[PDB]
């Protein structure tokens, strides 16, 4: 933290917060959620971290440097060390970028590396060529070289999430799947793993080794799992918690703003809330099955009536306040709602399916108050606006997501945010070869499209190919866009540090700290 002279810290510097799952795993390669990073980031360290702005910061590299935006060199600090007191060095970078990129490690997030576009990482996906011959390299102890296949001006950008983040090449040799258990677990960030509960808790202590342990405030964070947003509320409000996740209850936001005004955080988010579909199966391999959903959903509703939090209707993959982005609203985004559902109507009854014969399918939701509420309304919509039968079905976190990624869905409800600010941070994702495309979207003209990003010559022409990227999976109807998220959680008056003005919502807790009250 950085306490502004002139506060009263509380004497115990304890912290609970609400994460709102369980999360898939404390190791940085299996990970790709928002509880899953909370987490990482206060565990380990990658090579830039976010200040308290958002803004990309020296985290283990103190400086860096580029030729070409094509080779970049990383200085690492000299007393950066892991927990149990060795040292960090840049063999521990080449060790973890390599396991990353091994289709042994089978990581969700493998193709990172393809979107930072590392030498090599091509080949080495596709299993013709080891890891090891990945480009990158320790040239000394504290000098880190990564060499791309083509100029990437914002690759530093993409440094600070926990995917390439180093992992210890001692216990995971010598623990394998077990490294991560509190009994064999080694760290680089500011804090440790005291203990892990399944779903129950997760402990975390400071970490005496942290090369900026002087600055850290908090001693001991608890991470909780509670999918609930009403039950999280009523833990705080009811003083057990501190900090809320942050997806708010549809039932109890309305009177919170004004029962308690200045405990209420709403700040801009880049994160698009959405309902995915699964473009291989039938009958959604169909262009007109998908636009029929996407015109049929009545965006005002959902998020002006029934939501009502301060969400934005959303018509692109891609938040229109991303750094770079310049999109075009499309036609049917303008017209009323009636004419969407008799344009939908005509569709729908054009691929065979009536009232009498309707199309029926499955929406699969990850457990919470909130994506349940929503997904009735939805369900209601579709079912006035255009005569289909939906089944609602719900998984916890970690099964829902493993569902998507093997395909074995029709529609689900969807949220990305974010990972480093510019476009392709959405776009990359549904690329034909991509690890998070889980929408199953293959499509060559968006795959060029994203490709000639990389070989124009200037910012303006990047930006309009990445409007042109947009409009493409808009035609196509690869997804049906709901609203852009406003990041909404309840933060108690002591907790200090929280000024919310980081669209990544990239919070260290190692940053904030707490007041005497």
């Amino acid at each position: 933290a950085d306490v502004p002279a002139g506060v009263q810290l509380a004497d115990k510097q304890t912290l609970v917060r609400n994460n709102g799952s369980e999360v898939q795993s404390l190791d940085p390669h299996k990970i790709e959620g928002v509880p899953e990073s909370n987490v990482s980031r206060d565990l380990f360290e990658g090579l830039l971290i976010s200040d308290v702005e958002g803004h990309p910061s020296p985290g283990v590299a103190e400086k860096w440097e580029n030729k070409d935006f094509k080779v970049w060199t990383f200085h690492l600090r000299e007393n950066a060390k892991w927990s149990d007191g060795t040292p960090v060095t840049a063999h521990d970078f080449v060790y973890s970028w390599q396991r990353l990129a091994d289709p042994n490690t089978a990581s969700p997030y493998a193709s990172y590396l393809q979107y930072g576009h590392i030498a090599n990482i091509d080949d080495i996906i596709a299993g013709k060529k080891p890891a090891t011959d990945l480009g990158v390299k320790a040239l000394d102890d504290h000098t880190f070289e990564v060499t791309l296949s083509e100029p990437v001006p914002y690759f530093y950008k993409l440094l600070v999430h926990p995917s390439v983040s180093p992992v210890p090449k001692s216990a995971v040799e010598k623990f394998g799947d077990k490294w991560t258990q509190p009994a064999n677990i080694v760290t680089n960030g500011a804090y440790k793993l005291k203990n892990w509960v399944v779903n129950e808790r997760i402990v975390l202590e400071r970490n005496p080794q942290y090369w900026d342990n002087a600055k850290t405030v908090i001693n001991q964070v608890t991470y909780l799992p509670i999918s609930s947003e009403v039950t999280d509320v009523n833990r705080y409000r009811s003083g057990e918690i501190d900090m809320t996740y942050n997806n708010m209850p549809i039932e109890l936001f309305q009177k919170l703003k004004k029962e308690i005004p200045n405990e209420v955080r709403v700040d801009p988010y880049l994160c698009t809330y959405y309902y995915e579909i699964n473009n291989q199966k039938a009958p959604f391999n169909d262009v007109r099955v998908r636009t029929a959903l996407k015109l049929a959903l009545d965006r005002d509703i959902i998020v002006n009536k029934v939501k009502n939090q301060g969400d934005l209707p959303a018509y692109s993959y891609t938040p229109p306040y991303t750094d770079g982005a310049k999109l075009v609203e499309p036609e049917w985004f303008k017209w009323s709602q009636q004419k969407r559902n008799e344009e939908a109507k005509k569709l729908l009854a054009e691929a065979g399916f009536t009232a009498d014969k309707p199309l029926t399918f499955d929406l699969l939701y990850n457990t919470s108050d909130l994506h349940k509420k929503l997904a009735i309304a939805v369900a209601s919509i579709w079912k006035k606006n255009l005569g289909v039968n939906v089944n609602l079905e719900n998984q916890e976190w970690k099964t829902f997501l493993d569902t998507r990624h093997q395909g074995t869905f029709d529609v689900a409800r969807a949220g990305w945010c974010a990972d480093y600010n510019e476009p392709t941070s959405f776009l990359n994702t549904m690329l034909s070869d991509s690890s998070n495309n889980t929408a199953h979207y293959k499509s060559p003209a968006f795959d060029k499209l994203i490709a000639d990003t990389l070989k124009v010559a200037d910012d303006t022409q990047r930006s309009e190919l990445y409007a042109k990227a947009e409009q493409q999976l808009d035609k196509d109807s690869a997804i049906v866009p709901v609203y852009y998220y406003v990041n909404a959680r309840l933060v108690k008056p002591w907790v200090g540090g929280y000024t919310g003005k980081d669209p990544l919502d990239n919070i260290y807790v190692k940053n904030l700290y707490i007041i005497k009250h």
